[PDB]
């Protein structure tokens, strides 16, 4: 009953408040950051301990021995080291993130270990593996098949705090985010597969999202959808995509950042103003305000006046202090964030939206449809936290209870694991429905 999390925050505020209820739990964390694991503990009941998991990894090894379960919320790349201190104690693990190949390169020896190591839990990926398997296995219990698979999903903040240049606000630093638009993307459609280069092109593949006919939704495809085939298994389908959902404007606005050449990461040039910053890339001397004026909009190409208030509202014209930064595009992530980010008392939402074609041993084709809605609570967790914290925060559950018995590394894909998590998040205001028609 004692359990040990890597990461301060601020996904592990609702990992702590779900296990710390029935109170016969041990919680142990561990962070580099001082100021937020002190605060952090203020809230809940818990073990401080201050460690660079890296440069200690001595002082980790002797811990993991003493605890039931590892929670693993640092970034992604620092999993192998919290993966070959559990396999050592022959502890479990449960992480929110991707299994990268590197943490592939262990599955003998994690099953060697005899113990389980649980990725790939959270918003995406995992509701997203989950809400898929659930239905798969449903169309084979009916020995049925998949001929498409379509997966749309993007948290976004509610309607009524979306009146900015970019309809969005940020839960964490836009670096992430804002590097994926210079990256390509792979589906299959209709047999073909299909490649979309990124950069200052992307936005020709931004389509209209019209299930939600109150919502101004807009769609664009994601990272390389093809390698689902093997993962669900599907590789019969003829149509396998994953998408994003942002509000209408959103891209277009992004795209003006390319045109300026703001998404690199070149390092930075009295302190420095992005009045200054900008003269430098449009390539003209620091001038006038109005002389900057004509200059941008000469870049971001034709009189596109949206784009140039849009850079204005933000004041990337203006004589701000560009914050310290090791480069461009981390410079602009430092400064959306502290325009762009939500309130105490505001709301966001979480939207995903699957479309399956199952055809039936009778000749028939099944089109289901899964609508997936939630919001922030205002005095609780946001949309965002709740859906990447509770189904890694629930799998822990189930291991320290038993309840899951597999043996190995695996993921969501399993009834095991998936039938479970799926109900329970029912109850913490996660609803789904269903949708079911033939042709």
């Amino acid at each position: 009953r004692k359990v040990l999390v890597l990461g301060s925050g601020y996904i592990s505020e609702p990992v702590l408040e779900y296990l710390s209820r029935d109170g016969n739990i041990e919680i142990t964390v561990g962070s580099d950051m001082k100021n937020q694991i002190e605060q952090l503990g203020k809230k809940y009941n818990i073990n401080p301990v201050s460690m660079d998991i890296c440069k200690q990894e001595e002082k980790l090894g002797f811990l993991v021995a003493k605890q039931d379960l590892v929670i693993s919320l640092l970034p992604y790349v620092l999993h192998p080291l919290v993966a070959k201190a559990c396999i050592t104690n022959k502890v479990n693990m449960v992480t929110a993130s991707y299994i990268t190949p590197a943490l592939k390169e262990l599955e003998k020896s994690v099953e060697d270990a005899g113990i389980t190591i649980i990725g790939e839990l959270g918003l995406d990926p995992g509701l997203d593996h989950m809400l898929a398997m659930e239905s798969i296995d449903k169309a084979k219990e009916v020995g049925a098949t998949i001929e498409s698979y379509i997966s749309y999903c993007g948290g976004l903040p509610a309607p009524e705090h979306s009146n900015n240049p970019l309809r969005y606000k940020f839960s964490w630093s836009p670096v992430g985010v804002l590097m994926n638009v210079m990256q390509s993307a792979t589906y299959l459609l209709d047999g073909k597969v299909v490649n979309v280069a990124g950069g200052i092109s992307f936005l020709d593949a931004v389509t209209s999202m019209d299930f939600f006919p109150g919502l101004n939704l807009e769609g664009y495809p994601n990272r390389d959808s093809t390698k689902y085939a093997e993962i669900y298994g599907i590789s019969s389908a003829h149509t396998l995509l994953r998408g994003t959902l942002r509000y209408k404007g959103y891209m277009k606005a992004l795209n003006g950042f390319v045109k300026l050449g703001l998404i690199n990461r070149e390092a930075l040039p009295n302190p420095l103003t992005w009045k200054q910053l900008l003269c430098d890339l449009v390539g003209i001397s620091p001038s006038s305000e109005h002389d900057v004026l004509k200059e941008a909009v000469l870049k971001k190409l034709g009189g596109d006046n949206t784009q140039l208030e849009a850079a204005e509202w933000l004041g990337l014209l203006g004589d701000e202090q560009v914050p310290q930064a090791e480069s461009i595009l981390d410079a602009l992530s430092k400064h959306l964030v502290m325009k762009l980010s939500y309130g105490p008392e505001e709301k966001d939402m979480i939207v995903m939206r699957d479309s399956f074609g199952i055809r039936h041993p009778s000749g028939h084709l099944e089109h289901k449809t899964i609508d997936l809605v939630a919001y922030g609570d205002i005095n609780g967790f946001s949309a965002m936290a709740k859906t990447v914290g509770l189904p890694t925060a629930m799998a822990a559950k189930m291991l320290l209870d038993g309840e899951i018995g597999a043996k190995g590394l695996m993921g969501p894909f399993s009834k095991e694991i998936y039938g479970p998590i799926l109900e329970r998040i029912k109850a913490e205001g996660i609803i789904y429905t269903t949708q079911s028609t033939i042709k």
